[PDB]
């Protein structure tokens, strides 16, 4: 049973904003935001899937460590043939988020919520809404947003 070293430090800000500080006290954190606002639309070459979501971080510094950390975050999810949310990569050079994960479908939403509750603890279930819903994934600077 393999124990990855690339485990981030979780930091829940509130029901919609979450941070995963990079392993080994990195100066960055992966930012997750639950929102019903859609910022990315599918074009001919920005679509990804859970297995290669790492490619949505190719233009980032520390790309390898970012991939290992996203691999940790999606454990149990990318292994699931039925976890098939639409994922779109954003243009980070134009200020867009790294990835937009479509969680409008209830089964996908709830699978993500259950994983996030396991990592962060209890928060408001976002899946009881109807209408479009997303998780936006980006990279923020770590400024000690959580401490003891
Ligand atoms: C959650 O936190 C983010 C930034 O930390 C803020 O933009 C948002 O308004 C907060 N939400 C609530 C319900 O306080
Ligand atoms: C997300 O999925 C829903 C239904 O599956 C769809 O209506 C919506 O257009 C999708 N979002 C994007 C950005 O395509
Ligand atoms: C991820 O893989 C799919 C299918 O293999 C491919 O169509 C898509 O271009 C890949 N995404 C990126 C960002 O390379």
């Amino acid at each position: 049973s393999y124990i990855t070293p690339y485990v981030p430090m979780p930091c829940m800000i509130n029901d919609t904003h979450f941070l995963l500080r990079g392993p080994f006290e990195a100066s960055w954190a992966i930012k997750l935001e639950i929102t019903d606002v859609t910022t990315l639309v599918v074009d001919t070459d920005n679509v990804a899937n859970p297995t290669n979501i790492s490619k949505c971080f190719a233009n980032n510094q520390d790309e390898r460590l970012l991939g290992f950390t996203m691999e940790w975050f999606l454990s149990g999810l990318e292994h699931d043939h039925h976890f098939t949310p639409q994922i779109i990569c954003g243009n980070v050079s134009k200020g867009e988020v790294n990835a937009q994960v479509n969680i409008t479908m209830e089964d996908h939403c709830s699978q993500v919520f259950l994983k996030m509750r396991r990592i962060f603890g209890v928060f408001k279930n976002p899946c009881t809404s109807h209408g479009k819903q997303n998780v936006l994934i980006s990279v923020s600077n770590w400024t000690n947003q959580c401490s003891g």
